[PDB]
């Protein structure tokens, strides 16, 4: 019932009782661990608005109130009336701070409170949502000084008419195949690259394109728009050291912004929420630029250095990591662009937990996310046993449209 | 069932189906991932049934389930059991037993290697100083000069839990560490406990940074005795920089032969309370956890200092630089001194083609991707990218608690 986790460089050992709170399944059994797989009705509703609710009173000190009793009551009349029901704004913006709260793999959550929401729900048109993304790009952004931030589109009806960003961030580069079999760009991708091309845009086909948007609104079919170049901050990467570094020509975007998640509410659900905080250094200098999937340029890079890349025991890779890694975090820093280290960001989550486990009773982590992916057990999460688990509000993976829509 | 994995960098997809035959539990709920956790005398009634799926899986691995051999074992062992309550194994089935539980232990990179152990049955031992001669015998064996082989020693099981085999080190070797009464570490911090308990047994210490501790051995459930490992068996190993000659001057070295000695070794419902087993080092383990952890020799600093880092600001990475480096000499040092060792892209490479010829040939390789993938550069090895299975199949290694905690002194 209360369980215990360990940190076995501190020693530290706290409770976990928030679980109790679950509702959602992980993946696991007693007989077998996903804990490293990727991808593990009015009568329905109201259950569901009624729990949220509940947490929306309780946390506002107000637990079993008129007013809580009150707009229980309308809520219950309106779903049994429409089939449905619409959020206060103070509800909106409590759920989504939340589900943000509530992101097992997020590492940067001590931030959670802080969350600007951009109440998008009156929207109707892929302009409309083309705007409303511009608007959430520019006051993101802020010159270079990043603030996090959320827009919420209008929730699902029938599933017929449902609003979603195509894209996977608002900010992507895109990828071709070449013909050299090689692909030119960004490999992740490829096949979106494509889905663009096949409504209409005109690829540049460079190393770093930024993508349109494909914005689909009420249902109807995605339509492109080709986001203010001037709004969209890009950030050129050059090593503090080696002046060669410039030559690779190698530049990243400021603004990491998810856009195709689905963000759940009391049961209500927001197909379209893109949001964006700031990036962690190893997002862009570890995976995007390092995996093998990727712009992998790991061997470019250890060229440059001169490095034995016969022997792997050399360690030449993990030389060329750190270098890569270095540069992009001074790359930003000298813009004046927001990131942040893992060495800071794990710290301030382990501050993060410790606050959490005392106000909350506990902090739903997944571990496989939470460590940084180089010098993992230099960071302190690395000694951290956490639990995982899913609370409600939250944010959920859903399908391509591509794959769904019905054109 | 079928349950399917799949490796995000490469896009290969395999089934697993091997879980099926998976009985103990993970930890785990629907409701609950424990993923990250470190640790989340039998009857009759409860041995045979063991004893029976254990001798099943035995005779089907040697082409004769069902056959006369198979049926007569069973009815052997069942006598046995109603007849004495426990049973004995042969040699045959200890030395499958003990390769099995090295092939399931999901928390393992190396089990690549798990069919070339070579098992070592002590199980006619009877004392202490019986003890510690079969250990030595291990070390050397398995030391061979420097060119490191897979080796597992078997003390006679557990009969009534209270005449149990222990060996009290956690590994045959490793280093003392001394709490100072300015509140600060000599030595290795992780074995402080244990060096009061040596020093209390009457064992002299040095008080040295890198001094080899004694073995405390318990036989039959007797109290513990001491016994100093013949310094000419302890294979070590200078660590010096290929580059900066100032590496060498940090004064650190550390034992070539990884020796667990505290697991608990579980066989068709036997359990073998006294099983220390050893192969050879990845680099990770000595170069990240044993000198970078805070709570270890904690060297980054030091490292970085002479290296002449800029320590202002953790965004510089100085501890990512620093760290890359002491790895890169424990690596440099082992191979010049011709002391296997493996590095862990190496490593890691080799577990994932185990793994899929595991997928292959057994239906599936249970896998603790906590533990698996390396404590530094994980994305740029191939395991970060690889799903996993995490399940408990049997014979299998367990942890227990330490001896010093339940053991009923005699004086
Ligand atoms: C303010 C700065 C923030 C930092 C430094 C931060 C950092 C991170 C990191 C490093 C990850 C892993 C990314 C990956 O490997 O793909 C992550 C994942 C995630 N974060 Fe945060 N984050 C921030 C803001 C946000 C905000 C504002 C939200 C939502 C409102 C959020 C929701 C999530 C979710 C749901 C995931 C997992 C997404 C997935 O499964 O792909 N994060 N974050
Ligand atoms: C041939 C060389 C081998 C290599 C390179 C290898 C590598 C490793 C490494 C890197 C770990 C993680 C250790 C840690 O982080 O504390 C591990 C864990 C483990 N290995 Fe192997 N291993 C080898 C041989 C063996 C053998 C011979 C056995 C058993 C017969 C074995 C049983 C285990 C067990 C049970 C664990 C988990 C121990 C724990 O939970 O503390 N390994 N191995
Ligand atoms: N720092 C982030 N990071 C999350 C988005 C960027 C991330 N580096 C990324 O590329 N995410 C993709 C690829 N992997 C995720 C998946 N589940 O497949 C989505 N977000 N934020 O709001 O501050
Ligand atoms: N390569 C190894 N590694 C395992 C032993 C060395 C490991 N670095 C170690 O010190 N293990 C201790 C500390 N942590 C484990 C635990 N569960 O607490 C035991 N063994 N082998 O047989 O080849
Ligand atoms: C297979 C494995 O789950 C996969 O590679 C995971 C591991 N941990 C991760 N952690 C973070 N933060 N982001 C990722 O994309 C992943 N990928
Ligand atoms: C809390 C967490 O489980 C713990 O620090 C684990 C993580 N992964 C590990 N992996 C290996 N190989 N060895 C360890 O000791 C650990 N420690
Ligand atoms: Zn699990």
């Amino acid at each position: 019932r209360f369980l215990k986790v360990k940190n076995w460089e501190t020693d530290v050992v706290l409770t976990d009782t928030l679980h109790l709170k679950s509702t959602l399944e992980t993946g696991c059994t007693e007989h077998i661990c996903m804990g490293s797989i990727v991808l593990p009705t009015k009568d329905q509703l109201f259950p569901l608005a009624k729990e949220f609710l509940d947490q929306y009173y309780s946390s506002i000190k107000r637990f079993g109130s008129k007013a809580h009793m009150d707009r229980l009551e309308e809520v219950n009349k309106e779903i049994e009336s429409t089939s449905t029901y619409q959020l206060k704004d103070t509800e909106l913006i409590y759920g989504a701070k939340h589900a943000w709260r509530n992101a097992s793999r997020c590492v940067g959550r001590i931030q959670w409170s802080k969350l600007q929401v951009f109440d998008a729900r009156d929207c109707t048109t892929a302009h409309g949502m083309f705007n409303y993304i511009c608007n959430h790009v520019k006051y993101a952004t802020n010159k270079g000084n990043l603030r996090s931030a959320i827009t919420i589109f209008p929730q699902r009806t029938d599933g017929k008419h449902d609003f979603r960003v195509w894209n996977s961030q608002l900010i992507r580069y895109a990828g071709y195949k070449q013909p050299d079999g090689s692909t030119l760009g960004d490999p992740a991708n490829v096949q979106f690259t494509e889905i663009c091309i096949q409504q209409g845009w005109k690829a540049p086909r460079g190393r770093f394109d930024v993508l349109p948007l494909l914005l689909q609104a009420n249902g109807n079919d995605p339509e492109l728009f080709q986001i203010p170049p001037e709004l969209v901050l890009e950030v050129p990467i050059r090593h503090p050291k080696f002046d060669w570094f410039k030559d690779l020509g190698l530049k990243w975007y400021g603004l990491p912004a998810v856009s195709n998640m689905l963000l759940e509410i009391g049961g209500l659900e927001f197909s379209a929420c893109p949001f964006s905080g700031w990036y962690m250094g190893t997002e862009i200098g570890v995976r995007n630029y390092c995996d093998n999937s990727r712009y992998n340029i790991l061997e470019e890079v250890a060229k440059k250095m001169d490095l034995d890349m016969r022997k792997t025991s050399s360690l030449w890779k993990d030389q060329a990591l750190v270098e890569i890694n270095i540069a992009v975090l001074y790359s930003f820093q000298s813009d004046k662009v927001t990131i942040v280290d893992h060495h800071s960001a794990t710290e301030s989550f382990i501050k993060h937990m410790e606050n959490e486990y005392r106000c909350r009773g506990g902090c739903p982590a997944d571990w496989v996310w939470i460590v940084p992916p180089m010098s993992g057990s230099i960071t302190p999460v690395f000694h951290q046993e956490m639990l995982n688990y899913r609370l409600t509000p939250s944010f959920e993976y859903q399908p391509d449209p591509w794959n769904t829509h019905v054109w």
